[PDB]
């Protein structure tokens, strides 16, 4: 059984308890905290590529009001992100499971760019979600996970300083 889990979910939680916001840029920006991904019951031999998105969690434009993340009213569908390719893909089972898989290159968009960055819109609130793609193989295969914990509003700049001061603490 192919098990998937959060690595440091105890940092994640002191974010998410407090509404967790990412930059975005028109040239991208890295996120921290970083995804970190604990990976077991994948076959060591085979070969995957590990794939991370963003799901909309809702239709809403959200704002920061006295202090507090409230959603707009008028809901628009949210098309899915595109996808960003972990570097060290396509690899073996043993390579992703000998040490926790980081996203650390990934940067947050709010301009549809050249390559690599993945487009956000500002002001929405995202979930995300890898896919564990089963390469070279006969049977081609998709598990996909995804991290409530990591939750967060992309923002052109942070809006809740308890988020600034917890980035700055921790990085
Ligand atoms: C051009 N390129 C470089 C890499 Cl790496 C890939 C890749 O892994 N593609 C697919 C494997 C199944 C999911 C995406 N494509």
């Amino acid at each position: 059984e192919l098990r998937v889990g959060l690595e440091e979910s105890e940092l994640w939680l002191r974010f998410k308890e407090l509404t967790n916001e990412m930059i975005v840029t028109k040239n991208g920006r890295r996120m921290f905290p970083v995804l970190k991904v604990n990976v077991s019951g994948l076959d060591p031999n085979a070969m995957y590529s590990f794939l991370l998105d963003f799901v909309a969690a809702d239709n809403h434009r959200w704002k920061y009001v006295n202090g507090e993340w409230v959603p707009g009213g008028k809901p628009e569908p949210q098309a899915p992100s595109c996808v960003y390719i972990h570097p060290d893909s396509p690899n073996f089972g043993a390579h992703w499971m000998k040490a926790p898989v980081s996203f650390s290159k990934v940067k947050l968009t709010n301009k549809l760019n050249g390559g690599g960055q993945i487009m956000l819109n500002s002001l929405h609130k995202y979930e995300p979600r890898i896919h564990i793609v089963r390469v070279g193989g006969p049977q081609r295969m998709i598990t996909s996970h995804c991290f409530p914990e990591t939750q967060f509003i992309a923002v052109t700049a942070y809006q809740n300083e308890e988020i600034t001061a917890l980035k700055i603490k921790y990085n």
